[PDB]
């Protein structure tokens, strides 16, 4: 990935 989250 390479962007974070949290979702
Ligand atoms: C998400 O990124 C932050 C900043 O670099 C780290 O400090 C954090 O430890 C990292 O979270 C981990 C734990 C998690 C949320 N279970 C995932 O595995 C992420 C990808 O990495
Ligand atoms: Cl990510």
């Amino acid at each position: 990935x390479x962007n974070x989250x949290y979702x």
